[PDB]
């Protein structure tokens, strides 16, 4: 403890708190960023990750994109951790505002499985406007590695913890 949490299965623990704070706690982990195709970290969790790095994350992201072009929806890229974690896995969830289908979360969450310990927000559950329950279902269905799923909204936590 130290945070409110529910163990869902052998792999997944749901945590009420801040993903950055949970990632700092763990000696070894990857932190997941809920990113857009251009890795422009203007807001949401992406914004808070970038600011916690003092803009180091945006700097790196720009270099990656500048040289490699935009990601596809459902793609991910493992980049440096900038002291927040061992590395940051930037994952591009579907944006329901752009009629992108929630089923692309399968690709997002499968990318977790090659990592030993993952700390993640619910992908697409913010401004990308996927039902948190739907995002969580896709996570449980596809994630097979040790994962701390961190939500900062107690009402969302209660819904998913039932
Ligand atoms: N031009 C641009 O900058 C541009 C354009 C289009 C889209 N977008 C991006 O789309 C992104 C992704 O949307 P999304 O829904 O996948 O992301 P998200 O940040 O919006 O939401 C993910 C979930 O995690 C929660 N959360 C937020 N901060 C948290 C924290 N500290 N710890 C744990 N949980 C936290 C949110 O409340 C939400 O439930 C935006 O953050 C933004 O970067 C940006």
């Amino acid at each position: 403890s130290k945070y409110k949490h529910t163990v869902i299965n052998n792999s997944v623990t749901l945590v009420l708190g801040d993903a950055i704070q949970i990632a700092s706690l763990l000696p070894k982990c990857i932190l997941v960023n809920a990113a857009n195709r251009h890795l422009k970290h203007g807001g949401g969790i992406a914004g808070v990750i970038n600011k916690a790095s003092g803009g180091d994350v945006q700097e790196e992201s720009d270099e990656y994109i500048s040289n490699n072009g935009p990601l596809h929806v459902g793609d991910s890229v493992l980049l440096k951790g900038h002291g927040l974690a061992d590395a940051i896995l930037h994952v591009v969830g579907p944006d329901a505002r752009n009629n992108e289908d929630a089923a692309l979360l399968k690709r997002c969450y499968k990318a977790f499985n090659k990592h030993t310990i993952v700390v993640t927000p619910l992908i697409s559950a913010g401004i990308f406007s996927v039902d948190p329950k739907v995002s969580f279902e896709y996570l449980l269905a596809n994630v097979t590695t040790t994962t701390y799923v961190v939500v900062n909204n107690e009402d969302i936590y209660n819904t998913l913890a039932t």
